[PDB]
């Protein structure tokens, strides 16, 4: 009956050799996982339908079906293609043929069916000379017949099976192998079987996009169906086979009408054409005529359509679509010219009759129409009649009758009265004679000149208007004025007078039926962005689609305020937002496994044991490592605009010369970026005058660094962690790319220096010279630069050292193993290659050119044409440039941004100490360690952060013989029964003393004082 | 729609103010360790050079004159409109903008008509890909244009967002020693509030 | 090439290479080696001798030194380093000293220097 | 962006004034929208950089 197209009918749709690459191509291609009819040999076979493509397979082990035929009646009154394969003889016969009802070659033939007619044969072909069992199947075939403009295509691909089964699943490409130059009609097929299993299948092939994947021996070896589900469409916006997690828009969703509605006034009245163009006597072209044509219907096919015009040739308006439009008046212009002067009546035209007799405004938007009078107007011995001015003294403006007769003056001389020298009659006169040339013969013409419909119309063509459907997307046409959208009823209260309404935006927002004198408001019909939301293919190929701003009662199904959201199940749960979706909402794939939606969780929900009389006071510590990556520089380019735009081509040079300083601003703003990236990172690295090493024996005090510092053993000297961070980082047309000024072994000498000084010097080698100190020195420094007092390292070191290298440990194996963690490095990259590759798209783009290829535009066409095509690809390939370095000039300045704060954080946080909060990182900062990397730089960040709190009880102060104490440092705690002094970040209980607090006032004012004693050692 | 609603925002502020108010600065750097008010306030004199004691002889004048402070910030943001200038003339350039985009539609370009269906209901092909190729190139170099401002003026927003963060992260969430970075005086400490689109 | 097909295609769409009608072989198409020309040049109030870097190119179709910013011809390899002052690419600089000629060399970083760190010396 | 005045863009002559003398407006605003689609092209330019 029928099988599932398991991916196959997939051929080259060409013969261009392609490799490693995803390409986009839109053919007619079998859509994947259709139904296929499945025939079958034994038990007298149908003819089927042919339409666009077929897409045929077979299954044989013996050779039983045998061959094809194809056209459109087959009864020998057309051309129709008869393919036979007889083991011995390959034909292609396109010969006339008469069929038997059932056509069939017996097992060589045996008996006489193979045809019965030889006529009317227009190509013949032949190739060299070269059982009935049942089982399974040892040879797919698998062929694809079809007919472009004439070009009849066979793609075919022979395979090994051993199997019964129908169509089976994989993959594999046809490659052509037959182009017959012959372009027949054809309609019906019918296939050929051997009579003394063997199956085959007909499926049939649409006009689909489909992305084909080109392996490295530019064999087809996967594809797409770009229009088989919402994840197809994704791999197709994103030109991959590997989707990762997120959303993507990808398409936009239109309700189309369902069908049109046509309106016009109820005007029974028909135009007078008639009296114009069948009159007895067209006037002179001195003093034309004017008909005005209105409230009438005006039915254009049938002057159009009557052989007795000589021109009918119109402007402004097209001489088919003219009965769909309708003016508020039409005029009729008629009078008699010579034939010669017909080129003369023209906008933009000038002559004796243009500028004296008869002017055209220079946008008109009519219809020229003449014909002969060589038998009407015409009197034998010369018709003088017809009168024609032939000087004037000024110019006439469009649409003037100048009857005046007055004397032209040729000279200052006076006249008007004498018709002497330099006074001449303006007014001369025609003979018309029926032996006169072709040119001189009498020609009636009559010009239309229609106005658009820029107020209501009242001369409409002669099509019956239909009923008004409302609350639906229709496509509508009121009085000639046409659109998209859904008519409802309104309340907006026109006056009389007024026919259609406005919004703010200029956009037609209702109009009163000319027939039924109501105001429908028009809402074009809904449509919106249409979104993937999808976890990446490593996970699961199940998608949810959000329909952007619409309901859902036009297209489980969720309503949410950011449209919706149809495949997603809602969930009551919150969680942490994963893939967002707009208005609080987020999609993540969770528990089988579902697309699921929910309000994102903000956080866990924490409550603060506040008191007056409460404080919690830390008594442990954690040091923590945290990184950094800032982006500093962006790979660095220079375009030769005119090498891109006129590659190779002197006269497309020639040309582009005529746009002046067009080139050269581009090259000079790609410059002062390619400057600007050595700026950024000399800022950033070369903040350090010497060049600093470590001594061979790491002594820190058990801080283990090997992470860190350049290790000597390597053929680049980078830290362990750089050479983990640069294993995760990853042309002629005129466009290149410059090196940067300092190689990476520069930057990472630089970042040596810095570690080196940083260790062995502090922050003393960024104000001055470098003045070597003991890291735990130094260390006890930064601890009392956060209020935590040096003791607290010292008898800790050994807990934090270690907890230091552990940090250290996790940061190498966080690098080693999540690639994410750089992502804000690699978009970097991946835009300004993006930016490239969409710059070097833009060269196969016509621009509206023949071509976009120039040279093949140069070999086709002669210069006085070839630089109209040329200056369009001109346009286009320099407007593409344009947008390239704005683009990079605007991401430059978010580089520049960046790098400057790469820069300022070297400066306050690994040259120095830094106060500020959350700048370094989360916790108080110790010290910071620059790392490099791919165009840009990685801090290792080192913190300070309270863990182990308790809860003590505290006061503000204590009265003693009535004076008040307060702490010099520290808080006054008590653990229940003793009262102590200690530091606000680290519990250190000490004996409350007058060295620890001093004496302000007395025991009177300060709320919350606790009566206590103060122990005078 | 923006991703976070109002809601959440009013959330967001809400904690940060309930830490800084309960904790100080402590839940910047960890976890909120709770401490009284007035010893946390005790610290932020302490931070500009001003002995706790001060505010513990003066706390009620301190207290008084805070509330009455609030106070007028309220009556401020209750009858000067022009207070928030600095963010309405942000949404009116984007309201502006697409104003302008919109209008570019009425445009000619020196096609014979703005509006395109009257081009296709008018002329045959072979004349109408002209004027509609003249359309096509105005209305594209007017998104063009749109969009190069929509870039500049983000890189704006973007610059002023890192502001907000920063003085977030050293003012709100913890004591500032900038000079005039968090207002004109001796920065004590900053309470945020949101606002359509930005931050108070 | 399969027996079908005629031209190849870069991921660019730009012509890879051709096969020849006459005898089946497949050629590759490279385009013939370009790219910018640069002047590399001390102020005119010092000399007017000058250096000129073809670049990405090699120096085998145009004394002569080969950098990986291109073939600079007219500058001196000069062995020592020193402060960048005309930056070139890739390290290189060139500046006009000693007569006096046009150098090339790789760029000095800073004087080199350690410090005398000892667990117990401040 | 005052040299982009001297360029023809296309145009028989970058001077506008002598297009007007020369030339009758039905042949004179196709030279004349030349120069001003390059004229604004210009200023834009201009004013992005700016
Ligand atoms: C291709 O052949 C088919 C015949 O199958 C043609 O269809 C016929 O078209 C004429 C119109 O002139 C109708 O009167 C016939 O009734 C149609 N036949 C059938 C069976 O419906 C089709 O027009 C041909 N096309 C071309 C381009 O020649
Ligand atoms: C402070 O915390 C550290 C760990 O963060 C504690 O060190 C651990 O102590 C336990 C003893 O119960 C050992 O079993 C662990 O192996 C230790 N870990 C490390 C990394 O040293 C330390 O004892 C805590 N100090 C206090 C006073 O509580
Ligand atoms: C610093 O840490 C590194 C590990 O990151 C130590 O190197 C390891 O040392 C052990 C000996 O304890 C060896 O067995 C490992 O094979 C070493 N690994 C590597 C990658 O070298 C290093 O010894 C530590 N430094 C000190 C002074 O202990
Ligand atoms: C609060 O801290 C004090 C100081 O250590 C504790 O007093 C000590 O308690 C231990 C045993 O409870 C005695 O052996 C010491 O002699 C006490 N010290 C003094 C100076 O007398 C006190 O017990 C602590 N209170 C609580 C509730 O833990
Ligand atoms: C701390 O000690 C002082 C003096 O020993 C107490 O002051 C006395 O308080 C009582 C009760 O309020 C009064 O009747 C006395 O007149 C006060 N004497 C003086 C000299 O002020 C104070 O109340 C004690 N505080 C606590 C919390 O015990
Ligand atoms: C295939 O055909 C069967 C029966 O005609 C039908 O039920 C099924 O839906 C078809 N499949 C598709 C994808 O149209
Ligand atoms: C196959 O068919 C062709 C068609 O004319 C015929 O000439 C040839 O002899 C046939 N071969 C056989 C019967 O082996
Ligand atoms: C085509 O075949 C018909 C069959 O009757 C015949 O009459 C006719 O002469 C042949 N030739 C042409 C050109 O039609
Ligand atoms: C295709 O590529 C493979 C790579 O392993 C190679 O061995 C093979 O010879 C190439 N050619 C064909 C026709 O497979
Ligand atoms: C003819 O037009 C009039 C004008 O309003 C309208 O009232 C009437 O119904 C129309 N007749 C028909 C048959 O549509
Ligand atoms: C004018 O007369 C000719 C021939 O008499 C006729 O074919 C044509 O249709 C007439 N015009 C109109 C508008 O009927
Ligand atoms: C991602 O895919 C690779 C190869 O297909 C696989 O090895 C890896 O485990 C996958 N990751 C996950 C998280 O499933
Ligand atoms: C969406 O459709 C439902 C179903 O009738 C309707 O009740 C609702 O008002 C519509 N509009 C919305 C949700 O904005
Ligand atoms: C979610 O909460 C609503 C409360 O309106 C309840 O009706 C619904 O059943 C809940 N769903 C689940 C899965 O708990
Ligand atoms: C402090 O006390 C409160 C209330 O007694 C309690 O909820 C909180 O967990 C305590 N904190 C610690 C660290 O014990
Ligand atoms: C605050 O402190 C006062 C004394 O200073 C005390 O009376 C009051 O109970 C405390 N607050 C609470 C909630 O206990
Ligand atoms: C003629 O063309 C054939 C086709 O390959 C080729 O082999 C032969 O060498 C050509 N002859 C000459 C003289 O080029
Ligand atoms: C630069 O030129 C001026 C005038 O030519 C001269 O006075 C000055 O000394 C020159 N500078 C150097 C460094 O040679
Ligand atoms: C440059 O030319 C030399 C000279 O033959 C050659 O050895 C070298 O491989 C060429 N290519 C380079 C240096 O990239
Ligand atoms: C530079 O060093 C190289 C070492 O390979 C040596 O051969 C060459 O002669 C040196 N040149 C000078 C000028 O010292």
């Amino acid at each position: 009956a029928y099988t599932n197209s398991f991916t196959r009918g997939v051929y080259y749709p060409d013969k261009v050799f392609r490799s490693s690459v995803l390409h986009s191509t839109q053919d007619l291609f079998l859509p994947f996982f259709s139904n296929v009819t499945w025939f079958h040999a034994i038990h007298d076979n149908p003819v089927l339908p042919f339409n666009d493509g077929v897409y045929f397979a077979s299954t044989e082990k013996s050779n039983i079906i045998r061959g094809w035929i194809f056209g459109t009646t087959l009864d020998s009154k057309t051309q129709s293609l008869l393919i036979v394969n007889n083991a011995t003889n390959v034909v292609i016969k396109v010969c006339e043929f008469q069929f038997c009802n059932d056509p069939f070659l017996g097992v060589m033939e045996s008996e006489f069916r193979v045809y019965s007619s030889a006529n009317n044969c227009t190509f013949e072909y032949v190739s060299q000379p070269f059982e009935g069992k049942q089982g399974n199947f040892k040879n797919l075939r698998e062929f694809v017949f079809k007919n472009i403009d004439g070009y009849f295509k066979i793609y075919s691909k022979h395979t090994p099976i051993n199997l019964v089964r129908d169509l089976p699943q994989g993959f594999s490409a046809l490659e052509p192998l037959v182009d017959l130059p012959i372009g027949i009609n054809i309609t019906r097929f019918q296939t050929l079987l051997a009579l003394h299993a063997a199956a085959y299948y007909v499926g049939y092939l649409q006009p689909r996009t489909f992305l084909l994947k080109y392996n490295e021996n530019g064999t087809i070896t996967d594809a797409v169906d770009c229009a088989l589900d919402p994840l197809s469409e994704t791999k197709c916006t994103l030109k991959s086979f590997t989707v990762e997690k997120g959303i993507y828009q990808t398409s936009n969703f239109r309700v189309q009408p369902t069908e049109s509605i046509v309106r016009f006034p109820n005007i029974t009245n028909l135009c007078p054409f008639g009296e114009v163009f069948n009159a007895t006597r067209f006037a002179s072209v001195y003093a034309w005529n004017r008909k005005r044509i209105s409230n009438c219907v005006a039915d254009y096919s049938v002057l159009y359509n009557s052989a007795s015009f000589s021109t009918f040739k119109c402007y402004g308006v097209s001489p088919t679509k003219l009965n769909d439009l309708c003016f508020t008046n039409v005029y009729a212009d008629s009078f008699v010219i010579r034939g010669d002067e017909v080129r003369q009546i023209a906008p933009g035209q000038t002559g004796k009759i243009a500028d004296y007799n008869y002017k055209l405004p220079d946008d008109f938007t009519g219809c020229v129409i003449a014909w002969n009078s060589n038998n009407l107007d015409s009197k034998v011995g010369g018709n003088y009649n017809y009168l024609y001015r032939l000087f004037r003294k000024s110019n006439l403006k469009p649409f003037e009758r100048d009857i005046s007769t007055e004397i032209y003056q040729a000279g200052s001389t006076p006249c008007n009265g004498v018709e002497g020298f330099n006074c001449y009659f303006p007014l001369q006169s025609y003979g018309f004679q029926p032996t006169n040339g072709v040119g001189y013969q009498p020609y009636r013409v009559v010009v239309l000149s229609f106005e658009l419909l820029h107020a209501p119309a009242t001369v409409c063509g002669p099509k019956k208007s239909t009923n008004l459907v409302k609350n639906k997307c229709v496509n509508f046409n009121f009085n000639g004025l046409t659109g998209t959208g859904v008519l409802t009823e309104s309340n907006k209260k026109f006056l009389p007078f007024q026919q259609f309404g406005r919004d703010i935006a200029d956009t037609t927002d209702a109009v009163r039926d000319p027939q039924t004198l109501e105001i429908l408001d028009i809402t074009p019909c809904s449509f919106g962005g249409v979104s993937v939301i999808t976890p990446g293919t490593n996970t699961s190929n199940q998608v949810a689609v959000l329909y952007q701003d619409v309901n859902c009662t036009e297209v489980n199904v969720f309503q949410t305020r950011a449209g919706c959201l149809i495949g997603a199940e809602h969930v009551n749960n919150s969680y942490e937002c994963d893939i967002p979706i707009g208005a609080g909402i987020c999609a993540s794939y969770q528990t089988s496994q579902s697309i699921i939606a929910y309000t994102m969780s903000l956080g866990a929900e924490n409550s603060v044991a506040y008191s007056n009389n409460s404080i919690a006071i830390p008594t442990n510590f954690t040091i923590s490592v945290t990184t950094e990556i800032l982006p500093v520089s962006m790979t660095k380019t220079s375009v030769d605009c005119t090498m891109y735009i006129c590659g190779d081509s002197t006269e497309c040079s020639n040309l582009l010369l005529q746009y002046g300083s067009f080139c050269t601003q581009l090259n000079r703003a790609l410059t002062g970026i390619a400057v600007e990236q050595d700026k950024n990172t000399q800022e950033v690295f070369a903040q350090v005058k010497q060049i600093y090493k470590t001594p061979p024996i790491k002594d820190f005090g058990g801080f283990n660094f090997s992470q860190i510092l350049p290790d000597p053993s390597k053929p680049s000297k980078r830290s362990f962690i750089e050479d983990l961070l640069f294993n995760k980082v990853t042309k002629f047309n005129g466009l290149t790319v410059l090196p940067p000024l300092l190689t990476d072994e520069m930057i990472a000498q630089y970042t040596s220096a810095l570690l080196a000084g940083t260790i062995t010097s502090g922050w003393t080698f960024g104000a001055g010279a470098a003045l070597q100190i003991p890291f735990a020195m130094q260390m006890a420094y930064r601890f009392n630069g956060i209020g935590v007092t040096q003791n607290v390292l010292y008898e800790n070191q050994k807990l934090i050292a270690n907890q230091f290298n552990s940090a250290i440990g996790k940061i190498q194996d966080s690098l080693s193993s999540t690639a994410s963690a750089l992502g804000k490095l690699q978009d970097v990259v991946n835009q300004n290659a993006q930016a490239l590759n969409t710059l070097v798209k833009q060269l196969s783009s016509n621009f509206g050119a023949i071509s976009s290829v120039l040279n093949d535009i140069l070999s086709r066409l002669d210069p006085p044409e070839a630089e109209v095509q040329i200056d369009r690809l001109i346009t286009g390939r320099l407007q593409s440039l344009q947008t390239y370095v704005t683009q990079q000039l605007i991401r430059a300045a978010e580089i520049r941004a960046s790098a400057n704060l790469a820069a300022t954080k070297m400066s306050e946080c690994v040259l120095g100490q830094s106060k500020r909060v959350d700048f370094c990182g989360k916790g108080y900062h110790l010290m910071s360690f620059p790392q490099s990397a791919p165009h840009g730089v990685v801090f290792l960040h080192v913190t300070y952060v309270p863990a182990q709190e308790k809860n003590f009880t505290t006061a503000p102060a204590i009265c003693h013989d009535g004076k008040a104490h307060f702490p010099r440092e520290g808080v006054f705690v008590s653990n229940g029964t003793h009262w102590f002094v200690t530091q606000r970040n680290f519990y250190e209980p000490q004996i409350i003393t007058t060295d620890n607090t001093f004496v302000s006032g007395n025991c009177d004012v300060v709320i919350g004082i606790v009566n206590n004693t103060v122990y005078d050692p």
